[PDB]
C-alpha cells in the first residue's frame, strides 16, 4: 500500500471538496492538470462499523475495481464501443489516517448539505482504503430533478443509458443492477450527437448538449470468458426490504427475475432500471419549459408509450435495437 499522499499530492488534496457520499464511503472532487476528477474512498478489510456497516475485504472490493476497469475500457474499443460508462484514471490501496484536509472538506459538506455518514475520522495509521479516482461525470440526475430544459432532454438521455446499457451487454453480459438516479451522471457537451458502436455497426445520439455517465458498479456483474465478476447478494436481508420507492421494487424484481442465482446473466434486470429511470422522468423530474406545443407534446407521449411498452424487451440491446422510440 502507498500513503494518501501518493494519490493526493498537496495541492490536489488542497483543492479537494466533498461531492457525494454512501454507505461506501465518500467522493470528493479536485483538479489535476486543468481537469477535474472525482476520487472515491473506501476504507477496507478492518475491524470497525464505518457507517453502520462493516468494512469489505480486498475480495470483497475486487469486482468493483475489475468492473470499473472493463467498462472505462468500452470507450476505446471498435466493435463495441461507448463513452457512456466514467472513465477511470488509476487505482490505488492507500494506508494510513484520513487526511486533515479531507476531513475539513467532509465537514463544509456536513455543515451544508448535511451527511448521513460518520465523520470519517476515527482510523488508525494502519488503515487500509481503496481510493478509485474517476473522470469527473458532472451531477447526478437526482440533484438535477428541477434542472432540466424539457423532455426532450429527457429521450436523449434516456436513449444514451439504453445505449450504453446495450454495448455492455454484448461486450461483456453486463447487468449495472443498480442505476438509481444518483448513478446517472449528466455533464454539458458542445457536441451536437454522440456517437457508439454496438457489434461493430455504429450510429448516433443527438446530444440535447448534455453527456450521459453512468457511475457505481459495486451490485454488478459481468463475465469475460466465462469467468464471471459479480457481487453475491443472495444472503442479503437488507437489500430486498426498503420502501418508499420504486427503486426498492427493483431489488426485488430482479431477484424474482434471477431466483436470486446472482452468478446467472438475466440482461432483463438493465430493462427494469431503464423502467425506473423512465418513471423518475415521467413522475419526479420536473422541467423549466412544458410541453407546451404539439412536437414536444408528441415526444412526451412517445416516453409514456415507452413506459408502459419497455417491460416487454428482453434486455438493453433489444430495447436500443427494436423499440420505436429510438428509431
Ligand atoms: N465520477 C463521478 N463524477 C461526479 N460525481 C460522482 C462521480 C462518482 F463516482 C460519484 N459521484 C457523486 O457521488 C455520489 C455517490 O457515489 C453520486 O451520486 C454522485 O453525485
Amino acid at each position: 500500500p502507498v500513503p494518501f499522499s501518493h494519490c493526493l499530492p498537496t495541492e490536489k488534496l488542497q483543492r479537494c471538496e466533498k461531492i457525494g457520499e454512501g454507505v461506501f464511503g465518500e467522493v470528493f472532487q479536485t483538479i489535476a492538470d486543468h481537469t477535474p476528477v472525482a476520487i472515491k474512498i473506501i476504507a477496507i478489510e478492518g475491524p470497525d462499523l464505518v457507517n453502520g456497516s462493516h468494512q469489505k475485504t480486498f475480495e470483497e472490493i475486487l469486482p468493483e475495481i475489475i468492473i470499473s476497469k472493463e467498462l472505462s475500457l468500452l470507450s476505446g474499443e471498435v466493435c463495441n464501443r461507448t463513452e457512456g460508462f466514467i472513465g477511470l484514471n488509476s487505482v490505488h490501496c492507500v494506508q494510513g489516517s484520513y487526511p486533515p484536509l479531507l476531513l475539513k472538506a467532509w465537514d463544509h459538506y456536513n455543515s451544508t448539505k448535511g451527511s448521513a455518514n460518520d465523520r470519517p475520522d476515527f482510523f488508525k495509521d494502519d488503515q487500509l482504503f481503496i481510493v478509485l479516482e474517476f473522470e469527473f461525470g458532472g451531477i447526478d440526475l437526482e440533484q438535477m430533478r428541477t434542472k432540466l430544459s424539457s423532455l426532450a432532454t429527457a429521450k436523449s438521455i434516456l436513449h444514451q443509458l439504453t445505449a450504453s446499457l446495450a454495448v455492455a451487454e454484448a461486450s461483456l453480459r453486463f447487468e449495472h443492477r443498480d442505476l438509481h438516479w444518483g448513478n446517472v451522471l449528466l455533464k454539458k457537451t458542445s457536441l451536437k450527437k454522440l456517437h457508439y458502436t454496438l457489434n461493430g455497426k455504429s450510429s448516433t445520439i443527438p446530444s440535447c448538449g448534455l453527456q450521459v455517465s453512468i457511475i457505481d458498479y459495486t451490485l454488478s456483474r459481468l463475465e469475460r470468458d466465462g469467468i464471471v465478476v459479480f457481487c453475491d447478494v443472495s444472503m442479503d436481508e437488507d437489500l430486498f426490504t426498503g420502501d418508499g420507492d420504486y427503486q426498492f421494487d427493483i431489488y426485488r424484481l430482479m431477484k424474482k427475475e434471477n431466483n436470486n442465482r446472482w452468478g446467472e446473466y438475466h440482461p432483463y434486470s438493465n430493462v427494469l432500471w431503464l423502467h425506473y429511470l423512465t418513471d423518475k422522468m415521467l413522475k419526479q423530474m420536473t422541467f423549466k419549459t412544458k410541453c407546451n406545443t404539439p412536437a414536444m407534446k408528441q415526444i412526451k407521449r412517445k416516453i409514456q408509450e415507452f413506459h408502459r411498452t419497455m417491460l416487454n424487451f428482453s434486455s438493453a440491446t433489444d430495447l436500443l435495437c427494436q423499440h420505436s422510440l429510438f428509431k
